[PDB]
């Protein structure tokens, strides 16, 4: 059955590629955070264990908003490792940090999300997609509140 | 006492014409999946009918959210078969459709009500009404979920 | 699949007729309710916004309940402005009523559908149709309680 | 202790009589439709698998208020496969059919309780056992609405 | 405002003198319970303390019932010492029974509140109340399964 | 078997005797709170009603709080029309007053109930019932607060 | 499909086959204190009539997890009296013992599912079925302590 | 550890500051709203202490948003009397006045902070922080439907 | 940090001896409930074994109440079975008596528990310890409650 | 209405002035917490602003009481920022302490909150205010705990 | 802090080496699973977009469960990309099959889970780690009653 | 009556004495967890006194399921401080050791109740009890998770 949501199917599939690194992006700290909720040890154990934990569990939510909007918009949701790896601008850690960089890495990759966010509103104002662009202004939201209360941390 | 809330009356007038418009096509499309609930029969009866009342649920919700913005921007809000008649673009079906054709009236009636959203964002472009903006952005997602959801029983 | 629960075809088709009538008049008295519970204004506006929800959320319940005895008895439910039009015997309220008189429709609004239910007995005694005495007798405890509590507020 | 709730002993005696039928046949579709909720394959097994177990919670909860009716009466309720064989007119199935005919067998279940609870009403008007009366109302509205719905899965 | 639920102004009346007394007697066993609960002692203290509050508690919300009833009708629902001993068939213990006496004497009071009940059907029938007629079988339903179980501990 | 609570028999049973008055003025406040709940009427019936029901459902706990501290005292706590119209300071309203005059009653009921258990404090003095003490503070709390809430819908 | 559990289908059988008569059994001790649990008398009513329901309710659930066991095994799973009858070891009582021989009865039939369970382990061994002998000494360990509850009863 | 959410430090300041007096208008309404919730007083005091109620609960989670939105700025959000006096623009009460200027003083109160919200736009829109903007929307339809619903009360 | 509460260190560290006895009294009659609630058999078992769980559930968050007043007044809570042993006047029970033997020691401790909280309030008094002093009538208050249930099934 | 509860004019006025100090207080410290809040940073942020989150959550339901006995002993509750500045003995805090200092001035408020409830019971001694004597109570026991609490993080 | 649980370390080695075969083919079956509920179309979509959100949300908290079961043997738990890669025995779909490929991926799947928890158990007899050996029971049990839900679909 | 489980009287209760020690071990730690939950200071309180309470709830219920396992294999369950003293393998601390040795504490305690439990499988091996077993397997994987998360602190 044909699309006729107001937006053309090129611009939908323009969309919808950038959706999915953000989608990437989220996915990729997902397991990150969901790592280190696991592996993160010292006398901060218990509150990291514990914020990490409300972290991931936001970012799994947050995955499957995003990957629906994409089939909203009428193409298919990446969902495999290696269509991920492709598209993220996070950098995995292969390793077990300290907690302190642990918390570090955790803020780095809250702005990742939010500048992959920021830099796809340009083509958002070009073609209205009201919708996509509170998408984006909600995960901007959770993003930079998470950077705030991980980097209160550090000080 | 004076309304004071940063628009002219007659830009007001304006925005809740535009919304009883969304308002009746909300209330007609609510009625229809209703009806559709009840009456739809074949082997997918079980999902439909659940699936409907999901729906009909969450536009009783929205049609009561479309109107009490309308009585925020200082006017009656319609409510009668003749109001609702007069103002809706929905197409209603006066018999007993096969499953798969109350699926793709469905659909068109999801993408009836965006295409009424998106016509009233040049006025409130005009005229500055951030709390509109995001009703109408927020009715689309839901629309446009809908639709892929219910267009995904097709294919 | 035939329907063998103890009601022939005609008699069964002579009920539904008569639920259909209870029908239209109950969904027309839930949307007076909706729209007064919008339109409403004055010293007892926080009360009766609160009363009219409650009850209109309950006239939504009775709605899906009677047009699903209708389907039980093997008949389609009516579901659209204009079967709702033709079969109700509550008129309308175009406009926007002061309170009191909003008080006073509600009354003979529960007191119009208590009408419609007596009007279906004679024919359930003949036939013995028990479930749908008792939910017409349901129907009638809701409704006269209701009409109990709006016209106290008139005292 | 005497008991003096206004029937006779014979007339209670006799009520009882026709409630260990409605029981017996109540009990022998709980496990029917208990045992197809297990059994049951195919495209519909998701949609089957769940229907069956909302009906049989239900049919559970049936039989403890049919038999707890039975001992409001003064009598002992049956509770034994042999006493169930004995009174029911549900023939069992002691294999695995086909989804359609597991769904056609569970219709002529809900009218075979139906015409059981038909029988006893006579009874019931000769002697004024008004709680008895609303339990097998109750019971065959349930059972009416549950052929409706199951029917509906054959169109 | 005019009472137009489709009984006359003299049969109401005589239905609200029926129902004043059921009122008063299911108050007096509410407080007859309520006492028992309090004073009961002896090895079975916690079970009888535990039934006794059950029965209270829902004889409270079935005095609520009864009044509201009262009232739909259109008539004032008595309410004092003085109203409820004069219309109440329930002889009131004075003194601390022992336990046995206790579940004996609230046998009797269930029975006496199915005997008030019973006494006001031949006025519904000439007279079609279908809403009241259910009130009562509901509280006959209670009464006597709540008898059962009361007499059940005695045997 | 002997109660050693560090209270001797004759102390107790005198604060027994003073919360035996505090119980039938608090239930006999619940029946007249009950009563103009049912009977009020008037533009403020929807306000009074739920106020009236909020204030009979939290005296309903405080008699059974008041009560069992009598039986932990070693005395029998009385439960009778007749016992409570006995030692109750509560003037019973026969008739229905109009709701300005309700409310008046409920404060002097609310002051009437605030005396009665500052009329036990000095048995307690010579004693140190610690846990009566907390028992009597705690419902002139409530009164008084409820007092407030009442005559503030008189000024 | 190919099942491919990593057992054979000759031995899959094997397990079936006994958690067949486990299955019967614990359907037959199902209907069993469901019988009791209406038909006891005396003054234990109170405790035993509960104590039976919270029996029969994890029964039921117990039932369901068998024989959905069997399903994932490849088999079906019985579901008639028949099959039942001859599948139980354990015996059904026809008429309305005494509460103490009601007890134990239930005693007897939590041991005969124990040794129901332990009859299976020797093939177990052999073929190696984790879940399912996880499964069973779930049901071993359930009816152990239901047996102590029970048998503390009667020293 | 330096903030990179796509705003520069000096266009972070200015938000922050001008979040800085939403908040202090914001927790002046709170008060101010709280102030009127205890001292309200007539014939509307149930309605408007339930009403002033929500009000000030829904306002002091609005408080928490908007403080933690500056700290996701990167700034200390204010906190003190001196602080909220000196960057509000809304006039404390400092006695007790009627009911319906109460009502009017709250109206006012919702259409300051909405003129505070607005004051905000003009630096979003330079900058492009869609979070900030998406909380000064939801700030605005909130008030603004309070506003509604507050001179609802006075026609 | 000094502790500046208004009480002396000399009368903090009496009040706090005072608190040990009651936490070790409470902490042992905690245990043997534990115990009585594992060991008692019986017809009683059912109604014993709930209510002695109802009792230890209780006491274990008492123990938690009473240690945490004494780290609040500055003091280390005593929590080792050496501790509670020498500061104890609860006298341990090493077998298993019969019921009534269980019923009876237990009342003997709700009584031993008010015994030692009444040897503390002198030192109150003398320095105005108010939040102890609540604390102290609310243990008496639970005690005294408990020790009636229990001597009623004596009787 | 005449307030007639006890306590005379004059010395409910001085209850109340001595109510309205502990309020403004409460308040002070409300605020003072809820800045610390969202101010605090370092390793202890997760703890610490989840432990000021549980305090000023109680905190606002303690300003809510206070008040509102201000008004059962009829006097109107202040709430501006000026009556509460003028009654308050909680210097506030302009600036953003480190954590420990946020800590250290939490516990000198704790401390301040039960100085000044202590300075009120010797009027409540002559006066005879026993309601009001357990909120100051209440109060003490909280402070006096989160005092505990607080100066436990610094050992 | 050494770790003393009754297992040398390469022996826990060995376990957790096996124990993160088990995570990265659980965490890819979640992906893929995933996946499907997002990608999947035709009349089946509503029962399987539910069925496999289910499935997902299991594995999340299996995923979790596993890696603290490795945690707890003292070692880091792998949660990468190229980690999972590298470990997992299931291959991920890039595309977006047909829904009966889907169904059948996804028993596949479970099989593939049960066949690398068999691969650990001959490592856990000669080790014993009673734990971990339940822990792959539990997995074996879901993953084969999943296996039974998902083939039935194709019968 | 005779206990038929399939264990003989004195292999019964050698596993009872080794369950015996096992709920002495797990209930001293039970109390040393309490101890150090109320008496644990420095910067770390929040999180520990937090950690100790989800401990100490959990090992509250392992406490209770040990002990009535005793009582399912026929013999009484030890429950006093002498009997527990005897039989414990853990060592009470009677002082207030610093945080890091409160921790170092609990993890050789969790190792404790490990051994013990490891120390009753040979029993298990000889006699088959494998309801014992599984408990034993239970308490062995929560003693371990809650070491790992303890160590995790000190690291
Ligand atoms: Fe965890
Ligand atoms: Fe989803
Ligand atoms: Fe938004
Ligand atoms: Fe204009
Ligand atoms: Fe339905
Ligand atoms: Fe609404
Ligand atoms: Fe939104
Ligand atoms: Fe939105
Ligand atoms: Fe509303
Ligand atoms: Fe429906
Ligand atoms: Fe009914
Ligand atoms: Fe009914
Ligand atoms: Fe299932
Ligand atoms: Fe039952
Ligand atoms: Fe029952
Ligand atoms: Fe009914
Ligand atoms: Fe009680
Ligand atoms: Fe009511
Ligand atoms: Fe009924
Ligand atoms: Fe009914
Ligand atoms: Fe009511
Ligand atoms: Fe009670
Ligand atoms: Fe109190
Ligand atoms: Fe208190
Ligand atoms: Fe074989
Ligand atoms: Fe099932
Ligand atoms: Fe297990
Ligand atoms: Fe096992
Ligand atoms: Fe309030
Ligand atoms: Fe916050
Ligand atoms: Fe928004
Ligand atoms: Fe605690
Ligand atoms: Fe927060
Ligand atoms: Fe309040
Ligand atoms: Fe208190
Ligand atoms: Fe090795
Ligand atoms: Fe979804
Ligand atoms: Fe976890
Ligand atoms: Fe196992
Ligand atoms: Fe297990
Ligand atoms: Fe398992
Ligand atoms: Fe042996
Ligand atoms: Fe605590
Ligand atoms: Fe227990
Ligand atoms: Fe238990
Ligand atoms: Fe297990
Ligand atoms: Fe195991």
């Amino acid at each position: 059955m044909e699309i006729n949501i107001g937006i053309g199917e090129q611009d939908r599939a323009a969309i919808a590629e950038g959706l999915s690194r953000l989608l990437a992006d989220t996915y990729t700290l997902y397991l990150k955070t969901h790592n280190f909720h696991w592996n993160v040890t010292g006398p901060m154990f218990n509150t990291l264990h514990l914020m990490f934990e409300g972290q991931y569990t936001e970012l799994a939510v947050a995955v499957d908003d995003i990957a629906e909007r994409i089939r909203a918009l009428g193409f298919p949701a990446p969902g495999t490792y290696a269509a991920y790896a492709r598209l993220s601008s996070i950098k995995e850690e292969e390793g077990v940090p300290e907690a302190e960089e642990m918390i570090r890495q955790l803020v780095q990759g809250q702005e990742a999300v939010v500048r992959t966010a920021r830099s796809i509103f340009p083509l958002l104002d070009k073609v209205s997609d009201e919708p996509t662009a509170d998408l984006l202004t909600q995960r901007m939201q959770v993003h930079e509140k998470t950077a705030w209360m991980l980097r209160s941390l550090l000080a």
